[PDB]
């Protein structure tokens, strides 16, 4: 089998992607964030505390005459930047793009925080890293990908983010009409439940490239790309004006400014972030000073390969024995 979805960005900046999932008997169609740095498949419900919910679309098990109560399961995550939601667990019928998972896990929230309830664009997560990551508890369930793994065509699932656009992700299969050139494959360490693996190196606009290591997680769910502070200083220091700005939690940079490009290392081959692509707008309405892209990872524990980076790629997230990623241009 496979299956292929449209993700669309929630607004004018690619703060966040949206990909429509079905759910049930009939089929509940919610807008989900696929996020490859978490590993639960949570929706907004007909169990989520009332004034928690500000207009997403809800689940309602009591509406599918597939769902079913896993009993006695519950679940609870807090995410790095500072989110949090819980609830129980039923398992129902799970469709994405036409690929269907029959027994699937779906994670009911009961409560949700205020950055969950404030964006009414997302209805809940899908996540695709490792299941060992899943937090249901006392019975740990497996991914959406994890379950749909052995009937696939091929063990793989694909990211093919837009730039101000939507973009693919599809399941099962590589379409080799979405990217130009080859794929290059890096390893993959899973030991801490993330698509974590190592680039080689990265270059500043037109300046040569600096070969060395950066360990991280290739995360849709995040929406930058969180380097280490050598690395984005040496990136700003190029713009003339920009700075970090500890009120505004990050580095800004003059909203008339230009930005160079970033290219990160993939083995031998190379990855262009074009410059559009690291301008995140005004850091309030109507404001000149504008919002990076690139952010420092000091304090976060871990370098982020967030959309910014990753939406510059064809990226192949390849779930055989041995997982590894792949990257091409496109
Ligand atoms: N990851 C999410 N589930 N939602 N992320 C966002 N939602 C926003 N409104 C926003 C604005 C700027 C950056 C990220 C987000
Ligand atoms: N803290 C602030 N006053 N503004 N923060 C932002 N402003 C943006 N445009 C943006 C995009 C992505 C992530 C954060 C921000």
């Amino acid at each position: 089998s496979t299956g292929s979805a449209t993700t669309t960005p929630i607004d004018s900046l690619d703060d966040a992607y949206i990909t429509p999932v079905q759910i049930g008997t009939p089929a509940q169609t919610l807008n989900l964030d696929f996020d490859t740095g978490s590993s639960d498949l949570w929706v907004f419900s007909s169990e989520t505390t009332a004034s928690e919910v500000d207009g997403q679309t809800i689940y309602t098990p009591s509406k599918s005459t597939t769902a079913k109560l896993l009993s006695g399961a519950t679940w609870s995550i807090s995410y790095g930047d500072g989110s949090s939601s819980s609830g129980d667990v039923y398992t129902d019928t799970v469709s994405v793009g036409g690929l269907t998972v029959t027994g699937q896990a779906v994670e009911s929230a009961k409560k949700v925080s205020s950055s969950f309830t404030e964006d009414s664009t997302i209805d809940g997560l899908l996540g695709l890293a490792f299941s060992t990551l899943n937090t249901v508890s006392p019975t740990q369930q497996k991914t959406f990908f994890d379950n749909a793994k052995a009937s696939l065509d091929s063990p793989v699932f694909t990211a093919d983010l837009g730039y101000h656009a939507p973009g693919t992700y599809n399941f099962g299969f590589i379409d080799t009409t979405a990217y130009t050139g080859s794929i290059t494959y890096t390893a993959v360490s899973t030991k801490q439940g993330f698509w974590e693996w190592t680039s080689t190196g990265y270059a500043v606009g037109s300046g040569t490239f600096k070969s060395t290591s950066i360990d991280g997680i290739a995360d849709t769910g995040t929406t930058l790309l969180y380097l280490p502070a050598t690395v984005v200083s040496a990136y700003w220091a190029q713009v003339s004006g920009a700075k970090s700005s500890s009120s505004v939690g990050g580095y800004v940079f003059p909203c008339s400014a230009t930005l160079p490009s970033f290219t990160f290392g993939v083995g031998s081959a190379r990855i262009v972030i074009p410059g559009d692509y690291i301008d995140f707008g005004p850091i309030s309405t109507g404001s000149s000073s504008c919002f990076g892209g690139i952010q420092s990872s000091a304090g976060i524990g871990i370098n982020i390969f967030g959309d910014v980076a990753l939406k510059a790629a064809f990226v192949v997230f390849n779930g055989a024995t041995t997982p590894t990623l792949g990257f091409a241009s496109k």
